[PDB]
């Protein structure tokens, strides 16, 4: 994330780190054995790291659990990143506490103007590259669909929602991908795609989670 | 660069590295005292590093010179990245050899279909972040304008030009910015903007250098 601020130590307990030798994506704990992330962050061998602030140092309040089953959305479109959502089942239930806690699924779709929080260890520079140690945060509204269409003409489906600014040079970036977007105590989006750190003067596009509540539930039931 | 190959040691003698504590962009040597880069790669204090292959190890055939004057194109538009070109005067003439050489300015605009080479120490992963040590290379064609329009509707001006693929997971990325793009022994483009590593299945857009040969010349003459 560019133009954001270092989050308060463990202020985002539902944030996890998808690691495969190195951190590559973010996700969210939805229960003591299931994590939600972006489908494009799929890998055959994934280790989930929870309760972490400084991703490059062992603080003591962390938990590392391997993935036992990774389930992408049947209709995931790698070309248009449509239906860009994936569920991950942990090999062992994680011991929930203050540092490691869940996040609620949307009871409804958040209307335009709603304020949200974006987190992750993505790139923080507009020119060059820099992988922060500490978890970065950014407060950004949920732009109307009209604004979403203007920036990415004819590329927005019903399962996508824009969040960000049109100026100010603040936005999500690669590394933050698959990471949570919480609006009003609920998970409303998943860092999917957009111009990123390079063109911060454009809103980003996220998966519209309020559309998959049924799927998530039925999946968690049958597995 | 993603889905590229590690260039042969010193096979790109015109590639420079804009460093300001850390590598942040690339550029091209056009004479013993001038370098060309992207206007968005503008910084108040830049040190140009020449004759490099392994950006993190001193190899012996290197030269470091400070920027004595940085000239951005008067009409640079930071919002649309139009006229994204900038010139850099070095503090001392560099000693040209086999490892440190120049590259010619376009005698004409390259037509679609032409093959080009893109080099840089930019990001190399589509998920996560990775700054390579060795200079990466990529061979890509110059696409018809039509192909550029479709990807970036109404965002292409007469001063930009598309290069890349529509699939194969190969593309330029942040870090490669301001980086050369040689076609037929001449500099035809400058790494400007595009979806980058995130969505490699999209062509990148570069500055059309063949439109600024006069500007470059008059600028070098007056300074
Ligand atoms: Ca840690
Ligand atoms: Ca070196």
């Amino acid at each position: 994330i560019v133009g954001g601020y270092t989050c308060q130590e463990n202020s985002v307990p539902y944030q996890v780190s998808l690691n495969s030798g190195y951190h590559f994506c973010g996700g969210s704990l939805i229960n003591d054995q299931w994590v939600v992330s972006a489908a494009h962050c799929y890998k055959s061998r994934i280790q989930v790291r929870l309760g972490e602030h400084n991703i490059n140092v062992l603080e003591g309040n962390e938990q590392f659990v391997n993935a036992a089953k990774i389930i992408k959305h049947p209709n995931f479109d790698r070309k248009t990143l449509n239906n860009d959502i994936m569920l991950i089942k942990l090999s062992s239930p994680v011991k929930l506490n203050a540092r490691v806690a869940t996040v609620a699924l949307p009871s409804s779709c958040a209307p335009a103007g709603t304020q949200c929080l974006i987190s992750g260890w993505g790139n923080t520079l507009s020119s060059g590259v820099n992988e922060p140690d500490l978890l970065q945060c950014l407060d950004a509204p949920l732009l109307p669909q009209a604004d979403c269409e203007a920036s990415y003409p004819g590329k927005i489906t019903d399962n996508m929602v824009c969040v960000g600014f049109l100026e100010g040079g603040k936005s999500s970036c690669q590394g933050d991908s698959g990471g949570p977007v919480v609006c009003n105590g609920e998970l409303q989006g998943i860092v999917s795609w957009g111009y990123g750190c390079a063109l911060p003067d454009n809103p980003g596009v996220y998966t519209k989670v309020c559309n998959y509540v049924d799927w998530i539930q039925d999946t968690i039931a049958a597995n």
